[PDB]
């Protein structure tokens, strides 16, 4: 260490993660290179680093990873015929070199789109060469999402080997893999948004709400840990978003790790879940501590009225420091309640608050607070109904019947918005339903948080670079912990008038029957929302009329001799005694 970075880097990960991160960060870097460029660079980089492992007193292994790689990085040929003025970061010494690099990434590189080869292919050229056929889609993959955090594409990656490896040598190939894919698609995009919202909260609403939500978080999973420590790691993970957040690869990934150092060489003193996590090797062993199980809450536990309703200097215990009483009451309510998400708990914070402002300047405080935790009960009661109500919707219609009926609803309450968004939307918001109405009880509202959080945003950054609709730019500009209620007060739009008739919208061709099933959900799914913009008033009666109509049609055609004649003229009396129906 230090006497040669390089060859510590390289013992640390081994060769073969060696090579793989060195590819994503080479590819994203320089996304428009292609592969073999890459590779040759790679292989560059990694003998090179072998003669340092063996002679770290060699020639130039003294010198940081960040020289080596960003010497390497204007070796490329046209950096300035294809990167532009990227060529002008290489005439910068290091520590302002690497800067102009990073303000040179693009997230929108306009690169192409990644086609799903057939599974046949992808298992032929899997067993074929496995190293060039992952490697080429780790490097194809990287390059269109540079920022996202390199360790992480890795874990994905190596989840994507083992679902080749043994769906390939199934009997059914694609019913093994294709499912496979798109949870590890969906997964993956979730990743990233995550990483995505937490940085753009942390530089829009500050660090000390941040803070607010990093105590919560924490004492809900370590409950046994004392305040003082649940601070201390509040303090340091702050720090570790905050630089991870600047972009850089090198200085994350360091942080990650003595954070990840301190907590498993303090685990007697944080939760006594982190004993196999803190085995695991360097690069794991954040991505371990940041998933682990919540600890037990301590056996019984005090009531929370004493120290903060009924003792006889909750008013001043307050009045010093306002940022610190706030925060323990946050710690002894989250870690009482995991079963809570973390913004409901900031509600109960944020209320507690301003009735203390008020109370606190009463000449007998105690009086008008007495009552506080009884506004508690209609806070906590609004998210913990709505659980029920959706899962039970659920539980009795199944997925894609689960979606159709998001569907409906949601395009009557904003039928502005463009019909692909409706369809994704409405399709994901059913998904958060199918994994956590799955869990139990105590776990569905965070689970329920964690993805709602990921979807919100997701639709929020569409209406941002395409807004449509007010009352969504209002709910996507409002506070941390009023995104959602926001939405669920939505109301449907009566003062929408219809999309006119087009015939083209609602002609049905035999491909349908063949198309692969999500590909022919999604057919249908876009239909429907187009059934209700053109007859948004229509009754759930009138809507099942023609949603059954239908179904039975397709029934009929997707069987018959002739098919493309029977979707012509029956899907041409379809939509007539359909018109006619809601006329
Ligand atoms: C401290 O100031 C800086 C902030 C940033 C950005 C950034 C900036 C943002 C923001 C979000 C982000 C986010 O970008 C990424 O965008 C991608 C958008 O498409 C999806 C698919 O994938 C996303 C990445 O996964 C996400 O991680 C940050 C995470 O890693 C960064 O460093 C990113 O929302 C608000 O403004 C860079 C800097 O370098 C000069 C900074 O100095
Ligand atoms: C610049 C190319 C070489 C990059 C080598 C460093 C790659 C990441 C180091 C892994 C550290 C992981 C720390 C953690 O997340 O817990
Ligand atoms: C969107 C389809 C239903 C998904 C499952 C029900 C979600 C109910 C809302 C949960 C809200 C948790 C976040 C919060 O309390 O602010
Ligand atoms: C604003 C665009 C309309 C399409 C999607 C609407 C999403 C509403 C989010 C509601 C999340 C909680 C579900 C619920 O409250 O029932
Ligand atoms: C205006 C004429 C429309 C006639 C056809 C409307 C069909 C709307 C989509 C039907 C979706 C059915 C859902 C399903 O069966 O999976």
């Amino acid at each position: 260490a230090h006497k040669s970075e390089v060859a510590h880097r390289f013992k640390d990960l081994g060769e073969e993660n060696f090579k793989a991160l060195v590819l994503i960060a080479f590819a994203q870097y320089l996304q428009q290179c292609p592969f073999e460029d890459h590779v040759k660079l790679v292989n560059e980089v990694t003998e090179f680093a072998k003669t340092c492992v063996a002679d770290e007193s060699a020639e130039n292994c003294d010198k940081s990873l960040h020289t080596l790689f960003g010497d390497k990085l204007c070796t490329v040929a046209t950096l300035r015929e294809t990167y532009g003025e990227m060529a002008d970061c290489c005439a910068k010494q290091e520590p302002e070199r690497n800067e102009c690099f990073l303000q040179h990434k693009d997230d929108n590189p306009n690169l192409p789109r990644l086609v799903r080869p057939e599974v046949d292919v992808m298992c032929t050229a899997f067993h074929d060469n496995e190293e060039t056929f992952l490697k080429k889609y780790l490097y194809e993959i990287a390059r269109r999402h540079p920022y996202f955090y390199a360790p992480e594409l890795l874990f994905f990656a190596k989840r994507y080997k083992a679902a080749f490896t043994e769906c390939c040598q199934a009997a059914d190939k694609a019913a093994c893999l294709l499912p496979k894919l798109d949870e590890l698609r969906d997964e993956g995009k979730a990743s990233s948004a995550k990483q995505r919202l937490k940085c753009a909260s942390l530089q829009k609403f500050g660090e000390r709400a941040f803070k607010a939500w990093a105590v919560a978080r924490l004492s809900q999973r370590f409950p046994k840990a004392e305040f003082a420590e649940v601070s201390k790691l509040v303090t340091d993970l702050t720090k570790v978003h905050t630089e991870c957040c600047h972009g850089d690869l090198l200085e994350c990934a360091d942080d990650r790790a003595d954070l990840a150092k301190y907590i498993c060489e303090n685990q007697d003193s944080i939760s006594s879940k982190l004993k196999e996590c803190c085995e695991k090797p360097l690069l794991e062993k954040s991505h371990c501590i940041a998933e682990v199980e919540n600890d037990e809450m301590p056996a019984d536990l005090p009531s929370l009225a004493a120290d903060f309703v009924e003792s006889k200097d909750v008013c001043k215990n307050y009045a010093e420091a306002k940022d610190v009483f706030l925060g323990m009451f946050l710690y002894e309510y989250a870690r009482r309640h995991p079963d809570y998400s973390v913004v409901l708990l900031l509600r109960l914070a944020k209320t507690y608050e301003t009735t203390l402002e008020k109370c606190c300047a009463a000449a007998d405080p105690h009086e008008c607070y007495a009552k506080v935790f009884d506004e508690f009960k209609p806070l906590v009661e609004e998210p913990q109904n709505l659980i029920k109500q959706n899962c039970e919707l659920f539980e009795q219609l199944g997925e894609y019947k689960f979606q159709n009926a998001l569907l409906v609803r949601y395009t009557k309450k904003v039928p502005q918005v463009s019909t692909p968004t409706l369809v994704e939307v409405s399709r994901n918001l059913g998904k958060v339903g199918s994994k956590c109405c799955k869990h139990p009880e105590a776990k569905r509202m965070p689970c329920a948080e964690d993805y709602l959080s990921v979807v919100l945003n997701q639709l929020c950054v569409l209406h941002e670079k395409t807004p449509v609709s007010d009352r969504v730019t209002k709910c996507c500009t409002e506070s941390l912990v009023n995104r959602r209620p926001c939405f669920s007060a939505l109301e449907v739009d009566e003062t929408y008038v219809p999309k006119e008739f087009n015939a083209e919208t609602f002609t049905f061709h035999a491909d349908i029957c063949t198309l692969s099933e999500k590909e022919r959900q999604i057919k249908k799914q876009t239909a429907l929302v187009e059934l209700v913009k053109h007859k948004p008033k229509a009754t759930k009666e009138q809507l099942k009329a023609v949603m059954d109509d239908f179904a039975a049609f397709v029934e009929k055609c997707c069987k018959a001799d002739d098919k493309e004649t029977c979707f012509a003229e029956e899907g041409k009396k379809l939509v007539a005694a359909s018109q006619a129906a809601l006329g």
